[PDB]
C-alpha cells in the first residue's frame, strides 16, 4: 500500500524537506508544516518578501528571460516587437548615457516642475489651467493626480463603459503614512528627501545654481499638501460596500455640488473631461452620467486646495509623475529612490534590470509573452484537468448550500444560480498561438526602437490610456482576458462573474496531473475554491450571475452572512504579527479573502472526500508517516509557506487585502474541525479553538 | 529489498531529480547524471557559476548567518570579535554614508593615485620609490605588483620558511585577455572604463575638476604599461615542473643577474626586501637565501620598467589596489565595477551582502567561524568512519602498484612508502572547540568598530600579512591548519604530505551515515582517493614522504610518468567547450587534477567492491532502475553536476587548475574500465573509448 512512482518519491521528499517534525502541529501548524522551508530560506536582498509563490513567480521570470533574449529568427512581428523593448530595456549602457535628458525634454509637455525651472510663470503660468494639467498628466501618462479619471465598467450595466470618479493615490503606500510618527516617520523623511534628492539632480543636469533651503521649502511645502489630501481621502474600510460607493449622477450634477477653486477661479469639469476625453474623439456633454466612488473626498478637496497656489499645484502634481519615471533614467536617477524604497519594502536594492524588463514587457504585451511561455512551459494536456477539478469544486460549493444553516431557501436559490453561471478561464486564450494575425495587429500601431527605451515607455503610457479611453462608448468585450498568461495568480471578476486560471499558476506544489490527487485539492482545488468564493465574500455577494451590482440576498440572510463573517474579522484582527512589530492585521480589510481562504479549503476537501468514495483510496507516500487526510493539509500549509521583511510587513498589512501565508494557514486551519480531526488537536489547543468561524 | 527510510527517500529523490533518465549513458554521462538538474538549478542572478559544490558553500553561509547574526551574553572573546566584525560588515546603511571617505582617507599610504590626486608629484613625487611602493602595497595590504614576494616554505627543505621571488598575477584573470581581441574584447574595454569611472567617482568626492580627456590618456597608459608586463609573464603551461621553478640564489645573486632601472635610477633588491621585512622587525643580509620562481620575467621587465614614468607605474600599482576595495565602499564605488563584473563574470549584480559578510568573516577567522559552524552543523560521529575510509583507499592505492606495469620495482617501493607516511586531517583541528584560551589569543591582537566595516578589513589586511612575514626565522609548525573547518573542499599538501577533509565537505552527496554505501565511496571515496593520488601527479610525485622537492623517480620510470600522463593531456585538451565558445581546455595545466580525477574513482571503486565483498550488499534505492555498482557512479557525477555562465566559462578555462565538472565526469569515466562494465557501454561509445589514459 506505498507508492513507488519516481514521482510520488520526490514529492515525497519535498512534504519531508519543508516540514519540522519536531514541532507540535496543534500549537503552530505553520512552524509544523514550514519549519523546515523557513530555516532553508533566506529573504532575497531584492525581495520584500519570499515563499512558494515568490520562487515559482521567478522561476517563471528566468523563462520570460530565456524567450525574450533569443534571437529574433522566424518570429512574428508581435514577438519581434516584444524582444525590441526587451532590448532596449536591459541596456543600461545606452540608458545612462542619456542621463536624464529623456525625462528633461518632454516636462514643458507636463507643464514643467517648478521647482526644477529657474522661471516656472511666465514660462508656464500664463497658459496654465489645473484642467489641462490634470487631464495631460491622465490622458497621455496614465497618471491620476488630485482627481482620479478613469474609463470602466458601469456597475450596475456590466455591458457597458462608463466614466468613473474617485480620490487618487498617493506618493506614500497608503493614508496612514502621511501621520510620519513611529513607523511611518522612516517613511517620510525618506520620501522628502527623495523629492530635494530629484530636484537637484535636474537643476544641475539644466546648468542652474543650488539654493538647497529653497528647494527643501517647496518640497515640505508639497508634503504639507499632500499630507491634507491624504487626510481628505476616505478610509478603505469605509470603502468596503460596493453599492454604497455607486454614486451616479450627471457631469452638470458634478459641476454643481463638487465645485473646486482654483487660482481664484471655479474649476470647469466640462473642460477638464473633455480635455482627457477628446485625446480619443469623444465629446462629454453636461448631461453625460458618471459614477462617483469618492464624493465626500471631493467635497473635503475644495477648503484644501483653494489655500495653494498654481506653483504649489504643479509642484506636486510633476513631481508625482517625476517619481515614477526617475528610475528608466541614468543609474544616477535610480539611485535617488533608493533610500525612499528601502523605507517601504526593506529591499537594499531594486530587482535585476532583466527582472524588471521581463516583467515590464509581460505587463505591457501580455498576449505576445503569453504565447512565448505557454510554448515553453506549459502543458495543453492541463485543460481538462483543472476542468476537472473545477466541476467537482463547483458541485461542492452548491451542494454545501444545503447544510449552511444562515441561509433562507430563497436566497439560497439564487446562490445556487450565480454558482452554475459561473464561467471559467484556464491556461491560456487559444488565438495567441493559433492566430497570428490578429496577435500582430493587437500591438501594429507600437512602433518601438532600441536606443530609445524612455521613448518606448512613454508610447505605451500613451497607448494604454488611449486604448482604454476609447471603450466608453463600446460595450463590453466579454471574453476578453482579464490577465496574460505568464503569470503566477488566479483571479475572480464580480463584474464578468468569472475566474480565471493562467498557465503560470497550474505547476506544483498547486498542480500536476503527474502528482497525487491528495496533492493537487489541497493545492490548485483549494485555489479553485478560493475564486469561486470570492463570487460570495463580502464584496462578491452584491453582485449577480450577470455581473451587476443587484441584491439578491434577503435582509435576513444578509444580516446572517454580516454575522457570520464578523467572527472573521475579529479572529484575523486580533492576529499580532511579529515581523510588524506585534501589531495586528486588519480584519475588515482582509476579510474577503480569508472568506475566501476558509470557504475554499472545506470545498476542496470535501472534493476530495467524493473524489475518495469514487475510486477508492490512494497508496501512501514513501519516508513520510501521514494519511491522505493528513497528506491534504500538510501540502495546503506548504502552498502557503512564506516569510516577510519588517519593512513590507508594516506595508502589506495596510495595503495588501490579503493576510500573509502564516496567518492564512493558522486562520483557515483553526475554523476546520477536519483538521482537527486528522492530527488529533485536543480542544482548546492554538489550533483547536472552541469558537469556530464559518461562512461557505 | 528497498529502502523506505525518509534519509532514502531524499537521498533517491536527489538523484532522480539530477539525472535525465531520457540521456543514453554510454553516449554522454554528463547529460544523463546532470541534465535534470541543468532544468531544475539555473544559474542565480548573483552567481557567475553554480553547481553542488556551490549550492553547498549557500547551504553552509546560511548556517554562518544564524551562528553570526545573534550576540549571546556567554560567547567568549573570539566568537565577539567574529560576530562584530560581522555585523560591521552587513550593516549597509553606515557604509553607503561614508561614500569613499575611507578609502580616499587611506590612499596617501600606498602613495596616492596620480590620476584622481590634485598634484600627484608635488605631494608623493618626492618621497616616491618603486622599492617602496611596491613594497607597502605587499608588507600592508597583501596586494602584489610588478615583483610578488611572500614568505613561504622551502620547496626543498619542508621545515623551513624562505623568501620567494615570483611574477605577480593581473589585474585581468589571466596573460591571455591583454591581447583584447575577440572573447577578451569586452574584458579590457570595461576594465579600462572601470579606471575612468572610479577616477571620476574619486575626484567628484575630493572636490577637483574632471578631465575626462586627460583622465583617459591616463588610463590608457596603464593598460598600456600593464600589456607589455602581462605580455613579459612566463605561460602557465611553463611553470608545471616544481623541479625547473625552483631557483635558489643569494639576494646579492639576484642584484646581479635581475637588475632593474626605474625613472632613471637603479631598482635596490637589499632595500626592497627590507622594506617589507622590517615591517616584523626582519633585517635581510646579503647572503640570505631566496627561491626565485620567475627568473625570465625579471629579465624581460627591464626593458619594460624604464619606459614609464613614477606617475604611469603608481597609477598602475594604486588601480590594482584600488580595484579590490571599490566594492567595500557605498553603493555609487560599488556600482562603477558592474560593467567590468559583468564582463568576467556575466553577472548583473554582486552576491548578497550577508553572503559575502559571512563569507568574509569565515576567511579572516577562520578558527573562530570554524568553531561556530561545527558546533551547530557538525557531526562529530563521523571522524572515525572517515578514518576508515581513509585507510582502506591508502592501502588500495599500494596494492595497485603491482597492477602498474610501467614502474620499476624500486620506485614502487619509493611509491608505497611515501603513501604510507600520509598524515589525514579530518572535520576540524580540536583546539578550536576544546581550547577557548588559545581561540582567543589567536585575534588578541584584533579590535573591530561595529561601524567601520572598512577600517575592520584594512586592520585584516595589515594583521594578515604581519603574521605570515613573522615566519621567516620560526620552522613550519605542520599541526596547524591550512583551511577552515566551514568549507566545503578538501586539499592535498606536497610539503607537509598530508590529506585534509574539512566537516564542510562531510555531507551529502559526498557522505553522510544516512546515505548508501554506494553513494559514499562513489562520493567521498572518490574524493580522498583524488587527494591521495594529488601526492603522485606531475607535480607530487616530485616531493617525497616529508614533503621535500627530491627526485625518487629512476629516469625510466620518470620517463614513463611522463608517457602515460601525456595521453591525458591529449584527451582533455581535445575536449571543446561548447559554454566557453568552443574553447578547448588546456591539457597541461589540468594534468595534476585530471591525474587526480581518474586515480581516486578507480581507487574509490577498487575500495568499494572490497567493502561489499566483506560485508554484503545494500538495499536498493526507490524509483531508480539501478543496481549499487551503477549508483557508485551515478553519485560521482552528480557530485560534479553544474553550469557556468559563457564569460566565467571562458575565465575559468584559463585560470582554473581543474577541468569543468563536465569533462571530469566525461574524462575519468571513459576511462574507466569498470564505469563501462556497470553501464554496459558499447567499444567506442563516446562514454567508452577503446583507447584508455591509465597513471594510478
Ligand atoms: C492562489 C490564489 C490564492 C491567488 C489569490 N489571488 P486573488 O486574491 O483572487 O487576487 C488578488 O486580488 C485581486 C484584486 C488582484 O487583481 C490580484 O492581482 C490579486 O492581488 C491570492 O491570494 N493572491 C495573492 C498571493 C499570491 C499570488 N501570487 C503570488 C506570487 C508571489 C507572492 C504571493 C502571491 C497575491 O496576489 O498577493
Ligand atoms: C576533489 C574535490 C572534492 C576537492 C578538490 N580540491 P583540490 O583540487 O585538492 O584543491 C583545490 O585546488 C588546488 C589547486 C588548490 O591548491 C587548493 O587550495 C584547492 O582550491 C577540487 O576539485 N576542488 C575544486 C572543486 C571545488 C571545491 N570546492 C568548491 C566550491 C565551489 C565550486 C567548486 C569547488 C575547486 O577548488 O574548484
Ligand atoms: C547598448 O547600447 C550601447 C550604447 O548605445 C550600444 O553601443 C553602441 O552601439 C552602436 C551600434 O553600432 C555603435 O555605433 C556605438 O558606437 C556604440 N556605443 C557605445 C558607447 O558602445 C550597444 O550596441 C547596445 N547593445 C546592443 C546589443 O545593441
Ligand atoms: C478648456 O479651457 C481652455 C482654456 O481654459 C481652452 O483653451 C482655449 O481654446 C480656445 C479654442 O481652442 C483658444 O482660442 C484659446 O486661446 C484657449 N485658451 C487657453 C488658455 O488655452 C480649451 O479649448 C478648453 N477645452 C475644451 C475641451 O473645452
Ligand atoms: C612580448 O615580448 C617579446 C619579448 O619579450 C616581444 O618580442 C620582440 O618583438 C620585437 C618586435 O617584433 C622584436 O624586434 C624582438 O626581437 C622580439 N624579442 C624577442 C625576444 O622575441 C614581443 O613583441 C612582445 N609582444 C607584445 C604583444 O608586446
Ligand atoms: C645568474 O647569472 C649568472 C651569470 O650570468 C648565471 O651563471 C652562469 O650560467 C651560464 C649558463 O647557465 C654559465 O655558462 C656561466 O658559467 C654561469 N656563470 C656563473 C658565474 O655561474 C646564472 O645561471 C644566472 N641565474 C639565473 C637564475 O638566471
Ligand atoms: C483632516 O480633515 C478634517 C476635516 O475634513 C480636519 O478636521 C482634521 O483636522 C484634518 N486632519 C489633519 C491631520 O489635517
Ligand atoms: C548601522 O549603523 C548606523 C549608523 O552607524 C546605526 O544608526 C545603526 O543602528 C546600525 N545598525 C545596526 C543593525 O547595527
Ligand atoms: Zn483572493
Ligand atoms: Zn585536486
Amino acid at each position: 500500500g506505498i507508492c513507488k512512482s519516481s514521482d510520488c518519491i520526490k514529492s515525497a521528499a519535498r512534504l519531508i524537506q519543508n516540514m519540522d517534525a519536531t514541532a507540535e502541529p496543534c500549537t503552530d501548524f505553520f512552524k509544523y508544516a514550514c519549519g523546515g522551508w523557513l530555516k532553508r530560506n533566506v529573504i532575497p536582498e531584492t525581495s520584500s518578501r519570499y515563499s512558494n509563490f515568490d520562487i515559482l513567480r521567478d522561476e517563471l521570470e528566468v523563462i520570460l528571460k530565456d524567450v525574450l533574449q533569443e534571437p529574433k529568427t522566424e518570429d512574428i512581428v508581435a514577438v519581434q516587437k516584444a524582444k525590441t523593448l526587451y532590448r532596449s530595456c536591459v541596456n543600461e549602457t545606452a540608458i545612462d548615457s542619456r542621463g536624464g535628458q529623456p525625462l528633461l525634454k518632454l516636462l514643458p509637455d507636463v507643464y514643467g516642475w517648478p521647482v526644477a525651472t529657474q522661471n516656472w510663470e511666465q514660462t508656464y503660468g500664463t497658459s496654465w489651467s489645473a484642467e489641462k494639467s490634470i487631464a495631460q498628466l491622465n490622458s497621455k501618462y496614465g497618471k491620476k493626480v488630485l482627481i482620479n479619471f478613469f474609463v470602466g465598467t458601469d456597475d450596475k450595466n456590466s455591458m457597458n463603459h462608463i466614466i468613473h470618479i474617485d480620490q487618487p493615490r498617493l506618493g506614500l503606500p497608503s493614508r496612514d503614512y502621511y501621520e510620519c510618527t513611529g513607523i511611518y516617520k522612516e517613511a517620510c523623511t525618506a520620501y522628502v528627501d527623495f523629492m530635494i534628492a530629484v530636484a537637484k539632480l535636474i537643476r544641475q543636469e539644466e546648468g542652474l545654481p543650488i539654493d538647497e533651503n529653497q528647494i527643501s521649502v517647496e518640497m515640505n511645502k508639497v508634503m504639507e499638501l499632500e499630507k491634507e489630501i491624504a487626510n481628505a481621502t476616505t478610509k478603505s474600510e469605509d470603502r468596503n460596500d460596493p453599492m454604497l460607493l455607486y454614486n451616479k449622477m450627471t457631469l452638470a450634477q458634478i459641476q454643481n455640488n463638487f465645485s473646486l477653486e482654483i487660482n481664484g477661479k471655479p474649476f470647469s469639469w466640462s473642460n477638464f473631461t473633455n480635455e482627457i476625453m477628446s485625446t480619443v474623439n469623444i465629446n462629454i456633454p453636461n448631461e453625460e452620467d458618471v459614477v462617483v466612488y469618492a464624493p465626500e473626498y471631493l467635497i473635503k478637496l475644495k477648503p484644501i486646495l483653494t489655500k495653494y497656489s498654481p506653483r504649489d499645484l504643479q509642484n506636486l502634481m510633476s513631481w508625482r509623475f517625476i517619481m515614477d519615471l526617475v528610475s528608466s533614467l541614468s543609474r544616477t536617477y535610480k539611485d535617488s529612490r533608493n533610500a525612499f524604497r528601502k523605507a517601504l519594502y526593506g529591499t537594499t536594492s531594486e530587482s535585476a534590470t532583466w527582472r524588471r524588463c521581463a516583467n515590464y514587457v509581460n505587463g505591457n504585451m501580455e498576449n505576445a509573452v503569453g504565447r512565448l511561455y505557454v510554448e515553453a512551459a506549459f502543458a495543453g494536456e492541463s485543460k481538462h484537468v483543472v476542468e476537472d477539478l473545477i466541476a467537482q469544486i463547483r458541485e461542492v460549493f452548491i451542494q454545501t448550500l444545503d447544510d449552511l444553516t444562515w441561509m433562507d431557501a430563497e436566497t439560497k436559490k439564487k446562490a445556487e444560480e450565480k454558482a452554475l453561471a459561473i464561467k471559467e478561464r484556464i491556461g491560456y486564450p487559444d488565438d495567441i498561438v493559433s492566430n497570428d494575425n490578429k496577435l500582430n495587429n493587437e500591438y501594429l500601431e507600437l512602433n518601438y526602437k532600441e536606443d530609445e527605451y524612455f521613448e518606448n515607455i512613454i508610447q505605451n503610457l500613451k497607448f494604454s490610456q488611449s486604448k482604454q479611453l476609447k471603450k466608453l462608448r463600446e460595450k463590453v468585450d466579454k471574453d476578453e482576458w482579464i490577465t496574460g498568461a505568464a503569470i503566477v495568480n488566479a483571479f475572480y471578476s464580480s463584474g464578468r462573474n468569472q475566474i480565471v486560471f493562467p498557465a503560470g499558476i497550474l505547476q506544483p506544489p498547486f498542480f500536476s496531473a503527474q502528482q497525487s490527487n491528495s496533492l493537487n485539492y489541497g493545492g490548485i482545488g483549494m485555489v479553485i475554491g478560493h475564486e469561486i468564493t470570492h463570487g460570495f465574500d463580502d464584496n462578491g455577494r452584491n453582485f449577480n450571475k450577470d455581473g451587476d451590482l443587484v441584491d439578491w440576498w434577503t435582509q435576513q440572510s444578509a444580516n446572517n452572512f454580516k454575522e457570520q463573517s464578523q467572527c472573521m474579522v475579529y479572529q484575523y484582527g486580533n492576529f499580532s504579527w511579529d515581523l510588524a512589530g506585534g501589531q495586528h492585521l486588519n480584519g475588515i480589510n482582509t476579510l474577503g479573502e480569508n472568506i475566501a481562504d476558509n470557504g475554499g479549503i472545506g470545498q476542496a476537501y470535501r472534493a476530495y472526500q467524493n473524489y475518495v468514495k469514487k475510486n477508492g483510496e490512494e497508496k501512501l507516500l514513501p519516508g513520510i508517516d501521514l494519511n491522505h487526510k493528513q497528506l491534504f493539509f500538510l501540502n495546503f500549509a506548504q502552498v502557503w509557506c512564506g516569510t516577510y521583511r519588517p519593512e513590507y510587513a508594516v506595508n502589506s498589512i495596510k495595503t495588501d487585502v490579503h493576510s500573509p501565508g502564516n496567518f492564512r494557514i493558522i486562520g483557515s486551519l483553526q475554523n476546520s474541525v477536519e483538521f482537527s480531526e486528522a492530527f488529533q488537536c485536543p480542544k482548546n489547543s492554538y489550533m483547536n479553538p472552541e469558537k469556530k468561524c464559518r461562512v461557505w
